[PDB]
């Protein structure tokens, strides 16, 4: 059979909230079977533990938020795409305020983070939510869709207006199957047009961003010295965040997502839209 996955150690990481600006310490912990990945803030008495699924999605302005009565978890997204890309099952996710840490805004660190605490294989089958029909949420111009696959299949497209996208499809797949999610999805980072963060800035959003921990982009180009981690790092960061809300179902998927423009808030609708349809998914194991 194939087992089901926790770490080996505790880890610890800092960094800043992208959004809050606020210095936040990040805790990684083992957890037994049947656990899931759970989120606690351990700076309140009481502590507050709030499960990394679907149904505990509170906002989805800009990014994926996890609410519990009057109680935040800001930012979820980039670590699990993470525990998603790593297959890791069972972990606890202690933070000392209410954003998990932006880091450099791609799912490097944490990814790298995780392989330093080790892999535990724990005493029981690993289980998936396999699509069994079509599933797809369309709001104006927008879609996602779940499609039946014997495999992991996610593609994604954006359209935007910009000199950086002259010549390019804005289009990319990736079969896991024959690709390394480490090596071409882990690296790409956050983006903003300078527009946009401004509109951030005067609703008091945004505030730990910056060119250290996200692409910025004025009216001709990339502000970045170093320049770009892939050709298509934009739209390879919008497969990245998909991994991340998908796996709010609780469990590692064997089907196929399509995203065109979409992003946390219709991502969000497509999980309740299958959760709901009880005859388009099953739970299996081997
Ligand atoms: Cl500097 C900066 C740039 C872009 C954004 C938007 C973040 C959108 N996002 C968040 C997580 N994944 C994508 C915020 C600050
Ligand atoms: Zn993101």
């Amino acid at each position: 059979m194939i087992k089901q996955r926790t770490l080996k150690n505790i880890i610890r990481a800092t960094g800043v909230g992208l959004h809050s600006g606020e210095k936040v310490y990040l805790t990684l912990k083992p957890a037994p079977v049947d656990t899931g990945i759970v989120f606690s803030r351990t700076d309140l008495d009481p502590v507050v533990e709030i499960p990394a699924r679907a149904e505990n999605v509170g906002e989805t302005t800009m990014s994926t938020t996890l609410v519990k009565g009057d109680v935040k978890v800001d930012t979820v997204e980039h670590l699990l795409s993470a525990m998603a890309g790593l297959g890791i099952d069972n972990a606890y996710v202690e933070l000392s305020a209410s954003e998990v840490p932006i880091m450099d805004g791609s799912a490097g660190p944490f990814v790298f983070l995780i392989q330093s605490a080790g892999l535990q294989e724990q005493e029981a089958a690993k289980k998936f939510i396999r699509i069994k029909r079509e599933v797809s949420v369309e709001e104006g111009d927008k879609r996602a869709v779940f499609v039946p696959f014997d495999g992991f299949k996610v593609s994604f497209e954006i359209d935007f207006d910009h000199p950086v996208f002259r010549g390019r499809t804005q289009q990319a797949s990736v079969d896991f199957s024959s690709t390394s999610f480490v090596k071409e999805v882990s690296r790409a980072r956050t983006f903003g047009f300078m527009r946009d963060i401004e509109y951030l800035r005067s609703q008091n959003l945004a505030l730990g961003g910056s060119v250290e921990n996200a692409i910025v982009v004025d009216e001709n180009r990339v502000l970045n010295e170093d320049g770009l981690r892939y050709e298509d790092e934009f739209v390879k960061h919008k497969i990245l965040d998909a991994i991340g809300d998908l796996y709010l179902l609780g469990n590692s998927l064997i089907g196929e997502f399509r995203g065109f423009k979409s992003g946390h808030a219709l991502n969000n609708q497509l999980l309740r839209t299958l959760i709901a349809d009880k005859d388009a998914w099953e739970v299996v194991t081997f």
